[PDB]
């Protein structure tokens, strides 16, 4: 019955993406603030089931963008070799703060709730490309905060 | 208990209208953006239970309007002959996009939720002239999006 | 669980007030628009259980006000004589529209929802002076509309 | 399912804080309007389980601030002596109104709802540093009102 979330930022229990072993993997990250390439080196970190860094994708070419941005991953590691199938965490660091010496942060499975969908009887959140059940959401707050 | 949907755009499972066989049929269509007659030929298409085009109503005279607009249909086809009673789909195309070569779209049974009504204990959505049960709604989002 | 109504206009199934037979009766009416004394003769009509006009209270002295306004009724009719105890409907007409020749309207038991209260476990709506259970509400919409 | 309360001011059944008997006690108070040191003497009152004033913390140094402010209490009384462990109420008075001769008021366990969190399946309100279950909330309203 509640669609009050629409427009709020949502955080979910989905932090990872399944890689089938072969085919490339499209995914969406939400950037609360505008990407500034001059402030640090912004990038995406792709991590395996044991927190091992497997691929790093630089974000510098997306300077000046904000909000949902789509990306692909060929499924290869840093050397260029295909990785084992499985679940992989996808996080990002951007906009090094001059004062605090800290990067702003984001990851797969959080972002602005753009619409609410009822699939059969059940409710579902559209968060860019991702469409998740309501029960997966673990926190809500307004933009430009937290 | 939730009226959070007031002000949101709603999409419902109601896509059609029953024509009794004789009396004219009033109906409401919601226009998200302002009708521009210079951009394509805007019109309403009225379709029977087998997707056969039965009547076309030109929208050019409503240039410059937006939001809910009311319309009538005498129940006649393009030749001027009354059609069988039954259920008829009502869609519209407007504002041909110069770049994409695609029309914006709307139909009966979607639009801004203007109020929420409680019939007996049960809740209902006012969407222009139409008043539908909440359970009929299949998606919600904010205006000027999707 | 839902407080989304706060800030919306609410309409309830409470349309009347009990008069005990003797003591005066305080009550609250909500004025969607600013009272204009030059446009018609604005007033409150007090009606008994059989729709009989019992007292009329002129509103002209409240020109220029809007929103919740409090009033009292001594419990007397137009002649000055105390009326039978019981339930009495309280409506008002104000701001005669020059074009439509129609008065704007309001009554006891509708208005802006100013807060939501949880009394013991149960939820409750503050609507000026009146505090009603949520189940009494029969419609919701935003200000300056309907 | 409802997060409509995000952005609203909340009042809860939590009015006190447990002091363990030794370690200092961090806490948050919400200031609806900007602290004006020139208007009265603004301060926090800390009260024991029998409404006995135990410590007073002056607020004058926080002139010009508004919203959630964090504070600590060493757990000592006005003489400088550690107090018995237990539950202690924490209220504040600020901004003496020239006309009414009354202080504005606040206390621990009310304020703006900044986010909504789901612990396991269950919902929770972030109100500055405090995180409370939804069931603890006893009233909601919009800012700058009540």
């Amino acid at each position: 019955n509640s669609v009050s979330m629409i427009g709020k930022i949502a955080e979910t229990d989905v932090s990872g993406a399944n890689f089938d072993g072969n085919n490339k993997l499209s995914f969406s990250l939400f950037f609360d603030e505008k990407i500034d390439a001059s402030k640090g080196v912004p990038a995406i970190q792709i991590l395996n089931e044991n927190n091992e860094l497997v691929k790093t994708i630089p974000l510098k070419d997306y300077n000046g963008q904000k909000g949902y941005i789509n990306f692909e991953w060929d499924g290869t590691n840093e050397k260029g070799e295909k990785v084992p199938k499985g679940n992989y965490k996808i996080k990002a660091e951007y906009n090094l703060d001059s004062h605090s010496k800290q990067y702003l942060q984001t990851r797969i499975g959080r972002g602005e709730v753009e619409s609410v969908i009822f699939d059969k009887g059940k409710p579902m959140l559209r968060m860019g490309e991702m469409v998740l059940p309501i029960d997966s959401a673990i926190e809500f707050y307004q933009p430009d905060q937290k």
